[PDB]
């Protein structure tokens, strides 16, 4: 909408208070004018149809229990923007500025988010599973780094190119959270996830196995269930990015962490120039060598960190 830009405030689903970017026309609406081409975020009024209603707000201040969902969603897409933009010099999801939606409150105690390859759509949880989803911004951020996937490499959605897509989507969730200093850690969704349990996930990226997620290549799912075993053999690549950054011994191969920012530089050089849509783990590997090489040199440390990282998971 037309309006004038306005500065809000609310809680999020977690109960912390942040400042949202708003518009001013009448009502406050969800609508970012200073990210790109905007931030939009919508009220699906527990039904699937979508987008919904543009979020509309009497006073501009966002803390009913009811609003909490929209400003995470319409806050961490902002987050993710910054990420992209100050980090990567990307330029929104697609590099061209698009146009950040998000809808919440999709249906009735739903557990799942997703990218839809249009926008961001939030279910509530059923309270129990989950609490609405934008609350996690590694949540947030693994789905819009699927919209990014799409944009760039194409990697096709099962087998091993699809546990790399669920990786990369995990390693930049992960570098966001680590971006905004909203608690972050290695593990995925422990902010949204299970809130009668502490100390928990959906899986861990400094230790796959936790979970029983695999951690090396020759325990890798083979059967025809997550399409191949998507979200649960992405735990290999996860491994290997959580010890290029932090380093470790695994499965006797020591790695020499080289830190979180060159983590991310590689990957998304990878990820941006060199990945195909059925590229493979081992070709993973050889784009990250290859990414590192361009970036360091080949007889850098960031090179035989890759290669040691790789190794220590078992892919060649
Ligand atoms: O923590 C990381 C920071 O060190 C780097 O500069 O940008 C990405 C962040 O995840
Ligand atoms: O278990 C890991 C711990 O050893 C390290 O200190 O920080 C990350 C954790 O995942
Ligand atoms: O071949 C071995 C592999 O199967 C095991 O999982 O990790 C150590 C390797 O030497
Ligand atoms: O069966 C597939 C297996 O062959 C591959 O190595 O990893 C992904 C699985 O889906
Ligand atoms: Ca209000
Ligand atoms: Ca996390
Ligand atoms: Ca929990
Ligand atoms: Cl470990
Ligand atoms: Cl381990
Ligand atoms: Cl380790
Ligand atoms: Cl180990
Ligand atoms: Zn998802
Ligand atoms: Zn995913
Ligand atoms: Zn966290
Ligand atoms: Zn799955
Ligand atoms: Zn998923
Ligand atoms: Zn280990
Ligand atoms: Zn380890």
């Amino acid at each position: 909408i037309t309006g004038t830009s306005t500065v809000g405030v609310g809680r999020g689903v977690l109960g912390d208070q942040k400042n949202i970017n708003t518009t001013y026309s009448t009502y406050y609406y969800l609508q970012d004018n200073t990210r790109g081409n905007g931030i939009f975020t919508y009220d699906a009024k527990y039904r699937t149809t979508l987008p919904g209603s543009l979020w509309a707000d009497a006073d501009n201040q966002f803390f009913a229990s009811y609003d909490a969902p929209a400003v995470d969603a319409h806050y961490y897409a902002g987050v993710t923007y910054d990420y992209y933009k100050n980090v990567h010099n990307r330029l929104s999801y697609d590099g061209n500025n698009a146009a950040i939606r998000s809808s919440v409150h999709y249906s009735q105690g739903y557990n799942n988010a997703f990218w839809n390859g249009s926008q961001m759509v939030y279910g509530d949880g059923d309270g129990q599973t989950f609490i609405p989803l934008s609350g996690g911004i590694d949540v947030v951020a693994h789905e819009l780094t699927h919209a990014v996937t799409d944009y760039t490499a194409g990697l096709i959605y099962q087998n091993e190119s699809g546990a790399i897509n669920e990786a990369i989507s995990d390693i930049f969730g992960t570098l966001v959270e680590f971006y905004a200093n909203k608690n972050p850690d290695w593990e995925i969704g422990e902010d949204v996830y299970t809130p009668g349990i502490s100390g928990d996930s959906l899986r861990s990226m400094s230790d796959p196995a936790k979970y029983g997620d695999p951690d090396h290549y020759s325990k890798r799912y083979t059967g025809t269930q997550d399409n191949g075993g998507v979200h649960i053999n992405s735990g290999i690549i996860n491994k290997a990015a959580y010890l290029i950054s932090q380093g470790g011994t695994h499965y006797g191969v020591s790695v020499v962490g080289i830190g979180r920012d060159k983590l991310g530089k590689i990957f998304y050089r990878a990820l941006t120039q060199y990945l195909t849509p059925t590229s493979n783990f081992s070709q993973l590997r050889a784009a990250a060598v290859q990414s590192a090489t361009d970036l360091y040199g080949s007889t850098s440390q960031e090179v035989a960190s890759v290669k040691q990282a790789f190794d220590a998971v078992g892919v060649k």
